[PDB]
């Protein structure tokens, strides 16, 4: 009864999970937070902030390693899946990790300095701790590599693209991919003849147009900062304004890069919270700035949903996913009501249902386009790749 | 037989025209270029680069003033219309110029330093030279002041909006307004119950959603740099990328503000020209980078057309206008073919017709949304305001 160990080794943490190969169900999950700080802890199932203070990425993973052995599931780990933030133009699909692949990840790493160098740290660690174990890299950008130049080029000097690799990459590729695969079953569509928009709304937020099973457009850019307005991230912003602000407040780009990433978005407008639940209640309690934050949030989701639909021959579906997309009844309704131009009719009792109801249509029958909610499962998608890649002869 | 003198007093030039009040036809047009330089000239009808070297804004206008008198149409100038680049939140419509209005323009001027201070220069000049003459200000942003906060707020700290006035203003308001007024006649729509998208493609390029006669969304931002990719302007650009570029090439914001405005856009991608005619032939001759420039250009127009349609209850029309929108048969077709998702069917023989055919439908009858070309006439719109305002008792 073998298992896959999935690992998202970020800058501050190491979010892991263990899935059963047979059923892809989660047998174990955890998180080694406070990494690089003296105050570092490991909490399995959120049950006991352990002692792991002032420890590095490889120690954290060894801590988790010993905890896997403690639950007699070390000699059952057939596959290790690694989440990588950024794949540049080198990675178009998931791959078995080898020395070539490390080099290649290390080459594209400058495109995402924070995250990738931590992902690499996780890979070196895992490979030390599990050397007989097949390991796999899954890239958050690779699903979007089917985009055409017209879709991914910026309007900058060509040199910036060809010399420096400055172009739209897009993120949430694993989610957009998984959700879309699931969409074909739930809507009874033909992958080869279909057009979906997937609104992944969570932590970060991005839209993705999926034509005939392929990503043809996505809202995030070279960095995860483009596109939708998010929790603390600004989303789309007139560079003229950012330039003007610099000259008016006497701030740097480093200053403004913080502001746009950390003090902006839902938080920036509301001046209250990045959390929708807080703001949704804030609006119900009559806070105007919370109302505006949500209305703006909703407005920009609509704008990009409709826009991404231009990259489709036919619009068969809109699929909400992620923490916000799976759980926010209001946001889903406001967004759908903002797309009446596309002929969307919502079913409110169906949209009322909580996330317990899982993969579910939320549109009435008169609706010209089907709306649905499909819980994302990035870990399951990572496993399914790892499983598939397990059959390979290297 | 009275006339209106229209004046667009930019940073480098003074583009003027003289319209007959009766028919709104242009009796005279000209341009005093090379302003502030020692090499300065005045060319009426493009017929004789006159001697006006090393002269200021008021001299240029006096030169034009004496040329109006030379053609016995000085004592016939009933109204002077002034084009203003930026109106902030103070100007929601055209207004009769008074001391209050100068102060108010001077207050919002910091929102558009280059252009507005030249517009003010033109106003002081005109008022000197024509003091008994009623004068009017028409603002390029005022049509977009019906936008809701959700439509015009950026996802930045609220403080940047309330303290510093950082929000989407949008431009081409006079064109989008005129074109839309004309749309209601050409399509036989009810202003009060309608939804148009207007693609003004020229010099600068912007989209505008017009719901029930009101601007509800527009692609340009606080500066004319947001939205569509343009001749030399980048359009939408991931701030993360602009930040990354800065750290990689060691450039300033001033450096990058030049690049994004002057070396970018159609020119930036093609590495050849900002002129579509050059690039269109370049593609026909087999230049790949010209092909990519146009395809990207077209792709982003489609994206924003569809997106702006989200701010409509119903999409009745898409209207092309401006130098590129009135004259480019290919761009219009490629854009429309990119919006097959909205059910657009094009009539190619109708789309083939040159701009001589004027206000004209370009879509087949099966088309679920009407497409048309409507030549913009900003000068006529300025006159019609000035005429209307001529009836007022101050």
């Amino acid at each position: 009864f073998p298992v896959v160990l999935v690992i998202n080794c970020g800058s501050s943490s190491i979010k892991f999970s263990v899935l059963d190969v047979a059923t892809c169900d989660v047998l174990m999950a955890g998180i080694a937070d406070g990494m690089n700080t003296e105050n570092a802890f490991l909490s399995i199932n959120g049950d006991k902030p352990i002692n792991l203070a002032h420890s590095n990425y490889e120690d954290a993973l060894k801590a988790i390693a010993f905890e896997l052995e403690k639950r007699d599931l070390t000699d059952s780990v057939a596959l290790i899946g690694h989440r990588i933030a950024h794949g540049g133009e080198l990675f178009t699909q998931s791959v078995i990790i080898t020395d070539e692949i490390i080099d290649n990840i290390r080459r594209v790493s400058p495109l995402a300095p924070l995250h990738n160098y931590a992902n690499l740290s996780g890979i070196d660690a895992a490979r030390h701790l599990f050397p007989a174990v097949r390991q796999v890299a899954v890239f958050d950008t690779s699903f979007h590599q089917t985009l055409a130049p017209e879709a991914y080029l910026y309007g900058l000097p060509w040199e910036y693209f060809s010399s420096l690799g400055v172009r739209r990459y897009g993120f949430h590729g694993t989610s957009h991919r998984y959700v879309s695969r699931r969409a074909y079953e739930l809507l009874d569509l033909d992958e080869k003849d279909s057009g979906l928009i997937v609104a992944h709304l969570g932590n970060g937020a991005s839209i993705c147009a999926v034509r005939n099973g392929q990503s043809v457009d996505t809202s995030m850019g070279m960095t995860p900062l483009e596109g939708l307005m998010m929790g603390t991230r600004s989303g789309d912003v007139d560079f003229g304004a950012m330039a003007w602000i610099a000259k008016e407040t006497g701030q740097t780009l480093s200053d403004l890069e913080r502001v746009v990433n950390k003090e902006s978005g839902l938080l920036g407008i509301s001046g209250l919270s990045s959390d929708l639940r807080v703001l949704e209640k804030a609006w119900h309690e009559g806070h105007e700035r919370a109302r505006l934050a949500i209305k703006t949030f909703v407005h920009r989701i609509a704008r990009h949903i409709a826009g991404h639909a231009a990259s489709l021959h036919r619009l068969d579906g809109i699929i909400f996913t992620g923490g916000i997309g799976e759980n926010s009844v209001l946001i889903r309704q406001l967004v759908i009501e903002h797309l009446g131009v596309l002929g969307l009719t919502l079913d409110v009792e169906m949209n009322k249902q909580p996330n317990s109801h899982g993969e579910r249509i939320i549109s009435a029958n008169p609706s010209q386009v089907i709306c649905a909610v499909i819980p994302t499962n990035e870990e399951k998608m990572i496993a399914l790749d790892a499983i598939h890649l397990g059959n390979v002869k290297a």
